[PDB]
């Protein structure tokens, strides 16, 4: 069972850290995809794909719920 | 301005209502399953079987335009 | 190496769903912690710990990912 | 109104300027490492490792007051 709706996966990450300051949220993308991913939702509202095993993804994770 | 990818995981057990459906498009086939995606005028993107009658027949009234 | 700053870590999870539409954001706790978790940042500002392997908390990951 | 508690995995090399330092307390000992935290005037709250001498000194004169 699960959503009949279109969900979101990434198949394609990022290949450089995004500038910190220009993040305001992220998100994991569903489990059911085929690549475990982040997404990063810049100020400017635009979606990232990242690769959650790169340190600076992890970092920037544990700031975002910081704040 | 998103990097994302709209993929199926499931497919609506019942036809949609026709009158509310602007338009249609493939997922991408870098997604796992294949799927129909049936886009409402509330924007509301459903996933549907290619196999079943019914949603070719969706089709191929929204290719007559 | 590692930051010689405080970090939070997670001890205890929230027993049943927050109301989905209080959260704002979210972050997972460092990976130097005991235990995995989910912080849950309401839009009163507030950290609610949680669970990583219930249904619910990766259900309101996969949502927050979205908007 | 948080739920999180601080914990400290690394303790600061060099001793932390006595001058800036408002108070300290020690990290719960839920966390696996036994630590000291020093909190700045700036609010930093900076983890020591609490068998150093220049900790327990610093310790000492906070709570003399």
């Amino acid at each position: 069972p699960y959503s009949s709706d279109t969900t979101p996966c990434c198949f394609a990450y990022i290949a450089r850290p995004l500038p910190r300051a220009h993040i305001k949220e992220y998100f994991y993308t569903s489990g059911k995809c085929s690549n475990p991913a982040v997404v990063f939702v810049t100020r400017k509202n635009r979606q990232v794909c990242a690769n959650p095993e790169k340190k600076w993804v992890r970092e920037y994770i544990n700031s975002l719920e910081m704040s």
